[PDB]
């Protein structure tokens, strides 16, 4: 039911690295007016890793407040500890977020059965719609289609963000399920295809800088208009590629700065996009008529 | 510079998950008696990611209490947040820890420059000897040899735990460092090889169950006695392989329990060793002469 273009929104920061509230505000508002269907707050793109547990709440809150029940808001609440994921998700519900996006425990390489217990534990512990999130490159673990299918049986595990970028594997996953649980693309570059094949939307990085263009791509692809999907997406294909020239959200945060929407702030270990990539990015934003 | 067998000690747990403090005390004591040269408290093998920050400090404190200055104690204090890492390293220092082990930020894929700035910051904020820790398979990031050689310039970055298991890569690491910082194997299977090549020690998982064996293996290898190193290590070579049949620390914990040294406790997402593996493990243990 949460469908379409879901922006994994960045957490804007001041030069000193403090959360720039106002700029955030302008973003949420801007997204809600440009077409964006929903927002993921404090996810990878929103630097969940470098924000204190209180900044998580405060940031999730500001966004829910500004949204004003207009679009659903999803809170990033994954962690590699189960007790702690349960806490974050609970706080997400209590803040009245519509859903929680939980990445697979990273770094500790839990087994498939563990991933199963992990997610089942959280689902039983909190009464909120949960979305699984697989992105092996970052986590060290790969939630198997099989396991995901196993979890689809739990009534409040309602979806999964597949960031593999592996299309065949994604179609297999969509078919293996039924509307048992939704599938969301996590790979901007292949998202249009995943959606043409059944995926219910795209938790996008690109949406941070091309919300209207991405809204239109998702609507059209979910509708199965392959021709128009390839064409609307083509006008922003390069972006998907170059917004990853360095680890997300590094490039997207600079792109935004090059749009006067946010400030250079970004927390270590992350760093401001390297000089070397800046012009190629400015160029990318022009070629695509973004600025 | 710490040399020898450095055990990545497990954090003993009671059935319900609480830290088994009595067992921990005895393990530490057993290690010093068996020949263990140093202990890494709350590292990966010690379930650092599922322990409370307070449990984290308490474990460090306890181990330093029991060791009673007889061996140096290394505290794992890595985090994917620079602020968080500094906080945790400051605490370890204040707790009396001889040095800290910091895994590269995981999940958020910082850049090489980012890894450099990350470690430089922690080094400048805390005056405690620091040891870098690279294990790409778990972190999603790979601290290159070039970056390690840069960080080796910094006065209090004394060493690097190389868990790649890529010996030729380790040969290049050690040759390029020109002694600026020590190198430790983070891969039990190849550890004796890295040491013969120049590595100062092994931050070992196997030492958890074969402390005296790994202790003489380390001494001999560091002494550059290639035949004694090979034949001593051969005795417990199957152990190095089977302690990873499932993600560490799942296997080692079960090993200790079969040795009747600890209870079955282990926190989620981690799970107790899958049934099918428990028998082959006991056989490995029996064959090795541990039971
Ligand atoms: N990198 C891991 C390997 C364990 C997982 C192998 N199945 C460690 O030694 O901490």
């Amino acid at each position: 039911t949460i469908q379409g273009s879901i922006v994994a929104i960045v957490t804007p920061m001041l030069k000193d690295g403090g959360v720039d509230w106002k700029s955030l505000e302008k973003l949420v508002e801007w997204h809600i007016e440009q077409g964006t269907n929903s927002i993921v707050a404090v996810g990878t793109t929103g630097e969940a890793s470098t924000l204190s547990m209180e900044e998580h709440t405060q940031v999730i809150k500001e966004i829910i407040r500004v949204a004003n029940k207009r679009i659903p808001i999803i809170a990033g609440t994954g962690a590699n500890s189960t007790r702690e994921a349960i806490e974050l998700t609970k706080a997400a519900k209590d803040l009245g977020a519509d859903a929680a996006l939980l990445v697979t425990p990273y770094y500790n390489k839990p087994t498939q059965e563990g991933l199963y217990q992990h997610y089942k534990a959280i689902a039983e512990a909190v009464e909120l719609p949960l979305i699984l999130y697989n992105v092996p490159g970052r986590t060290g673990v790969d939630l198997s289609n099989d396991t995901a299918v196993r979890l689809a049986e739990i009534p409040n595990i309602v979806g999964i963000k597949d960031a593999t970028g592996d299309v065949p594997r994604g179609k297999a996953l969509i078919d293996a399920l039924n509307g048992k649980m939704a599938v969301y693309s996590g790979d901007d570059e292949t998202a249009w295809e995943l959606m043409l094949l059944g995926a219910d939307g795209n938790i996008s990085v690109t949406a941070n800088i091309a919300p209207k263009a991405m809204s239109e791509v998702c609507a059209v692809a979910i509708a199965k208009d392959e021709q128009q999907a390839k064409t609307l997406n083509n006008k922003i294909a390069n972006l998907h590629n170059i917004l990853f020239c360095e680890s997300n959200p590094i490039p997207v945060k600079w792109a935004l700065h090059e749009m006067g929407l946010i400030d250079t702030g970004i927390r270590l270990p992350l760093t401001p996009l390297a000089e070397q990539y800046r012009e190629p990015l400015r160029n990318a934003l022009k070629d695509a008529g973004i600025i």
